[PDB]
């Protein structure tokens, strides 16, 4: 089998991306955001706290003639931004663009931290990093692409996110149309529990190509690109005017500027991000200081490769037995 669904950006920003994913009988339609940082499926539904649903979609299970309580689980969850959601769980049949599993945990909120309330876009996440990282208990379980995983033609999944467009996410196999030149491999380590890999170096601009081992994680649930303080000052450099801003919460640049692309190494491939990738508008409505797309990771404890990196690449999350990581240019 195999399943193929649009991903659209939530705003003009890029800031997240939403999928349709299907869930229940009859389908209830929720737009989820795909985060391959987090393995936990978790949705806005009947059983949320009134006063913390604001336009979202929910899930209804009693509406829905395949849902069935999983007796005595619960599930609760902090993401690296701070916010926070928790409740109980639901067995149902799940579909992401034509792909079914059934019996998939479908984790109902019953409580959601502000941020969640205040995003009407976002009717749950899906996750998609590795199962040990679910957070129900007391029987963890598994992700969407795990339970798929068996009946997918090839073990893999793909995310191929659009500049300021929508892109696609697709479910057990590779579309060679979708990418320009070779698709280069490399190793990823489920330690943590992420798809954890090892960039090979960075340039900024025009500039000579740094080789250096940066290690981080592909995640499709974080806005920004998240690298070590030196590599950033390195990038921030170039850009007359930018500077680190404490009371901002990181770079900021005068929004009259043009950015410099920057470059990431896999393997002996290279990844270039248009400096309009980097732009990520005023920080507040009117201002002419504008916030950076690039940030400094020092204060996180790990480097996130977010969607400003990988909406430059046509991304492979191989789940074989060892997983690897494939980045292709488009």
């Amino acid at each position: 089998s195999t399943g193929s669904a649009t991903t659209t950006p939530i705003d003009s920003l890029d800031d997240a991306y939403i999928t349709p994913v299907q869930i229940g009988t009859p389908a209830q339609t929720l737009n989820l955001d795909f985060d391959t940082g987090s393995s936990d499926l978790w949705v806005f539904s009947s059983e949320t706290t009134a006063s913390e649903v604001d336009g979202q979609t929910i899930y209804t299970p009693s509406k829905s003639t395949t849902a069935k309580l999983l007796s005595g689980a619960t599930w609760s969850i902090s993401y690296g931004d701070g916010s926070s959601s928790s409740g109980d769980v639901y067995t149902d049949t799940v579909s992401v663009g034509g792909l079914t599993v059934t019996g998939q945990a479908v984790e109902s909120a019953k409580k959601v931290s502000s941020s969640f309330t205040e995003d009407s876009t976002i009717d749950g996440l899906l996750g998609l990093a590795f199962s040990t990282l679910n957070t129900v208990s007391p029987t963890q379980q598994k992700t969407f692409f795990d339970n798929a995983k068996a009946s997918l033609d090839s073990p893999v999944f793909t995310a191929d996110l659009g500049y300021h467009a929508p892109g696609t996410y697709n479910f057990g196999f590779i579309d060679t149309t979708a990418y320009t030149g070779s698709i280069t491999y490399t190793a990823v380590s489920t330690k943590q529990g992420f798809w954890e890999w090892t960039s090979t170096g960075y340039a900024v601009g025009s500039g000579t190509f740094k080789s250096t081992s940066i290690d981080g994680i592909a995640d499709t649930g974080t806005t920004l690109l998240y690298l070590p303080a030196t590599v950033v000052s390195a990038y921030w450099a170039q850009v007359s005017g930018a500077k680190s801003s404490s009371s901002v919460g990181g770079y900021v640049f005068p929004c009259s500027a043009t950015l410099p692309s920057f470059t990431f190494g896999v393997g002996s491939a290279r990844i270039v991000i248009p400096g309009d990738y980097i732009d990520f508008g005023p920080i507040s409505t009117g201002s002419s200081s504008c916030f950076g797309g690039i940030q400094s990771s020092a204060g996180i404890g790990i480097n996130i490769f977010g969607d400003v990196a990988l909406k430059a690449a046509f991304v492979v999350f191989n789940g074989a037995t060892t997983p690897t990581l494939g980045f292709a240019s488009k």
